[PDB]
């Protein structure tokens, strides 16, 4: 799969993760500069979403969609990951009224990008995370995957909600 941003085409770097694969646990950093494990136990579905930067317009809509869904379905875990430092994640979420969303930074280890295969290769956005959604079942197996072909498009939310019923 190759992701497009205007005239740029991107190779995805890191290990390819497909529907049926056990999703690896990875170390991320939260707004308190606390190291956390991505995976949550005692939850029917885990939704993990990545975006290139919370400073983007399309990116903010994505974060705002998953913030709202956090309150709507408590039996589902929602996580949003970017390469933004936790400081700017906290400030953007604070400015834009995103107070429920589990917002995590991949900056320290790039473990999410490397292990979910959404690291953007050579180009202006190199080292940022491709716009993407993974859903894991109660056993941490990938049951749904979207890496958005055009990074300026939002994820397919209709496809995602069908998986969560």
């Amino acid at each position: 799969q190759k992701v497009t941003f205007k005239e740029e085409t991107y190779q995805l770097e890191g290990k390819a993760l497909k529907v049926g694969d056990k999703a690896p646990d990875v170390k991320l950093v939260n707004g308190d500069l606390q190291e956390v494990n991505l995976l949550k136990q005692g939850v029917r579905f885990q939704v993990v979403s990545a975006l290139p930067s919370l400073t983007g317009s399309v990116c903010l809509l994505q974060a705002k969609h998953f913030n709202e869904q956090t309150g709507k379905l408590p039996s589902v875990s929602f996580s949003v990951i970017s390469m933004d430092l936790p400081f700017s994640q906290g400030q953007i979420c604070g400015a834009e009224g995103i107070k429920d969303l589990r917002i995590l930074s991949d900056f320290r280890y790039k473990a999410f990008g490397e292990n979910y295969g959404v690291l953007l290769g050579k180009g202006s956005l190199q080292g940022l995370l491709a716009r993407s959604v993974f859903v894991l079942d109660d056993k941490g197996v990938v049951i749904y995957k979207e890496i958005v072909q055009n990074i300026l498009e939002e994820p397919n939310y209709e496809a995602l909600l069908k998986v969560l019923k």
